């Protein structure tokens, strides 16, 4: 519920704090894991991301520390001994972040031609673009010029992720004559366009800001793409 302007202000402030006076400590204790070396790799990735922000990493636990980042469960810190630095950190009202939260934080601080710009507004997928060779496109005589496939399969032109009720080949975006994009559902569980379920194996014309929604029926697998069609493409086609 943060507006674009609010979230931008939120970001500006944190970058400011990170650069000037954040002091991050990485908890060296773990819960036994059944090869520590994998989380040592994800750890050093986090450290470099924070260094990218101009923040200072500490080798020892001070009270000058502003954030501690840990692999151990934050939920169970109250069960640790009083000497444990996670226990001491929380009781002194210090920030205690999970590796996931830290990676999530760093992501939020930014650490052929374009047919359209696909934007997943539910989060899961980064901003991707659809590409097509223009000279090759006008060369084609067939009615359908190019064909992007969306689906559960990471072999598709657009990977929708490993979702429960999706399909290896879920739906398609077809490029037609005269620079028009259209939509084609081939899934078995369904595709939606602006809240309306589209007819399977039937080409529906896409418009500006049209919202493709799949995985309807489970609020976790849900996925909404908004298509922002490039005007220059048709304006030169």
């Amino acid at each position: 519920h943060m507006t674009p302007k609010e979230l931008l202000e939120w970001q500006t402030n944190w970058k400011k704090i990170m650069k000037r006076d954040s002091r991050i400590y990485f908890d060296i204790t773990d819960d036994v894991e059944m090869y520590k070396s994998k989380m040592d790799k994800r750890r050093d990735l986090l450290k470099r991301g924070f260094l990218t922000l101009g923040a200072q990493i500490t080798q020892f636990f001070d009270t000058t520390v502003t954030i501690v980042i840990t692999r151990r469960s934050v939920e169970n810190i109250y069960l640790l001994k009083d000497t444990d630095i996670l226990s001491r950190a929380k009781k002194n009202y210090m920030k205690v972040w999970s590796y996931e939260k830290a990676a999530r934080f760093l992501k939020n601080l930014d650490v052929e031609n374009i047919v359209c710009r696909v934007i997943c507004t539910t989060g899961q997928i980064p901003i991707r673009d659809l590409s097509a060779d223009i000279s090759q496109v006008l060369k084609e005589k067939r009615s359908i010029k190019k064909v992007w496939t969306f689906g559960r399969n990471p072999a598709c032109d657009y990977h929708l992720g490993n979702i429960s009720r999706l399909s290896n080949k879920h739906f398609q975006i077809l490029l037609g004559e005269d620079g028009n994009l259209l939509l084609n559902d081939i899934s078995t569980n369904g595709t939606w366009l602006n809240g309306q379920k589209v007819e399977k194996n039937s080409n529906q014309l896409l418009s500006q800001g049209d919202e493709i929604t799949v995985g309807v029926g489970v609020e976790s697998d849900i996925l909404s793409l908004v298509i922002f069609i490039n005007d220059k493409f048709k304006q030169c086609l």
